[PDB]
């Protein structure tokens, strides 16, 4: 954290790409990393959280995700993907009021959202698995 | 955006202490700028998360507060304040649920850290209070 401060935008830029890359790769460990220290450089990039959150997923840390997934809601109230992801945590915590708020807000926020309406679908559908149940 | 890097640990440390009086003092608005700015110009300290999202209580901003706070427990899970003072947060905010993790975390982390002991029983008392 400490020597790797003061990143120009076009290398922090450079360096979420390769977490992101790394993330693709099926890398999590790596990604995790590289995303846990861009949230350490910049706090105001919901992208980092989304990162951030979707490798704890994919390793089964879901309580972890969930918190990153929480404060990157709290700093992007539009970003679907946040409530959406939260609820598969959710679910696999098997708590289904959480999973059922989370794929409700999600499918909400989605619906607004020309990009997001392949998204919107999902949550929906998921929506209508955990109602029962 | 604030050029003002490269500050030694000594000067950063005073600015910190100038922050905290201002707050101290009531001045928040202005405290509020300086923790903001160390937040950004130096390495994670809790401080001054806490005292930026101290700031935002003060002066009503529970939301704006709450990322503060919750920012810090993402990054520092041990520290009892950030969960307590988020559950604070919860409250004024209608949100009875998220006061009642945040303080029962709290008052957890808390129990265990002899220094934090007013805290474990003001988070004791919190909860308490929030289950009915």
């Amino acid at each position: 954290l400490a020597m790797l401060r003061g990143l120009s935008e076009d290398t922090l830029e450079q360096l979420y790409a390769l977490g992101f890359n790394q993330y693709q790769a099926g890398k999590w460990d790596d990604a995790q990393k590289i995303f846990q220290a861009l949230c350490m450089l910049d706090h105001y990039d919901a992208r980092y959280f989304l990162g951030l959150g979707a490798c704890r997923q994919s390793l089964g840390l879901y309580e972890q995700a969930l918190q990153s997934y929480s404060y990157g809601a709290l700093m992007d109230i539009n970003e679907p993907r946040f409530p959406f992801h939260a609820a598969e945590c959710h679910l696999q915590l098997g708590d289904l009021d959480g999973a059922e708020s989370g794929f409700y807000s999600a499918r909400a926020l989605a619906a607004a959202q020309p990009a997001h309406e392949a998204l919107a679908a999902r949550a929906g559908a998921m929506l209508e698995a955990v109602t029962a149940r």
